[PDB]
């Protein structure tokens, strides 16, 4: 597999005004970052993936992890924990109580698929990124 390899930008977020309230991110700090675009860099090779994500003020997301297999995860906000991709159909997915993130590349792009759920409800995020 290769397909996911190289670098990426963000272009559009569809739904992430509802994804962030569902979440517990207050109003003033969404309207901040509605247009941030992050730049995602990706090295995959077979199974293991590299997944480094570009933050403002020089900070930076590394995850690294093989389908199929317990991996080390690693968040924004410097937190911690473990969980298990799976690999169907081209998209690579996560999946435990309250939370669902599946990513594929659709029609040439970077298409990242987020579903949470809460007391109001569930909401989905849909990011886009083009190649750079
Ligand atoms: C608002 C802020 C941008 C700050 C700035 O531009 O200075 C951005 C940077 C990191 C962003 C977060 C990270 O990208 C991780 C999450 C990605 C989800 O798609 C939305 C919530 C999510 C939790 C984001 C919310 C918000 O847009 C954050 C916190
Ligand atoms: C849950 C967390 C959101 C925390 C945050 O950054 O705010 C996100 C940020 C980066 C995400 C990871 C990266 O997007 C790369 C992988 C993409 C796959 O679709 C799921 C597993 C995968 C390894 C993701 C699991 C999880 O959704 C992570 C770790
Ligand atoms: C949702 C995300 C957690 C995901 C991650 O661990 O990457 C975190 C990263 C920084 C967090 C924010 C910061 O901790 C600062 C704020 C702390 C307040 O207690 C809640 C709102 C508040 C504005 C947080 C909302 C949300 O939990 C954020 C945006
Ligand atoms: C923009 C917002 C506060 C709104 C304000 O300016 O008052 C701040 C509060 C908490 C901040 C986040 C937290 O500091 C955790 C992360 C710290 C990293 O150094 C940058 C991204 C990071 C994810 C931050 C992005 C952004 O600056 C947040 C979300
Ligand atoms: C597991 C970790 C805390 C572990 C630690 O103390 O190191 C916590 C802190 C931030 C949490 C995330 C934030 O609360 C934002 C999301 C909220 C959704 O309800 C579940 C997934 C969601 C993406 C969370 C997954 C997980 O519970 C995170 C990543």
């Amino acid at each position: 597999g290769s397909a996911f390899n190289g670098k990426w930008e963000t272009e559009s977020q569809e739904g992430y005004e509802p994804f962030c309230k569902l979440i517990g991110i207050p109003d003033d700090v969404i309207a901040k970052g509605r247009d941030f675009k992050l730049v995602t860099e990706i090295v995959q090779n077979g199974d293991d993936f590299t997944w480094t994500q570009y933050y403002p003020n020089n900070h930076v997301v590394t995850n690294k992890f093989i389908v199929g297999k317990e991996s080390d995860m690693e968040t924004v906000g410097g937190k911690k924990f473990k969980g298990i991709v799976s690999m169907e159909g081209g998209k690579l997915t996560i999946s435990f109580p309250k939370y669902q993130q599946t990513t594929e590349i659709s029609g040439g792009k970077l298409v990242e698929t987020s579903t949470a759920s809460g007391a109001q409800g569930t909401a989905v995020l849909v990011r886009t990124s083009k190649k750079v």
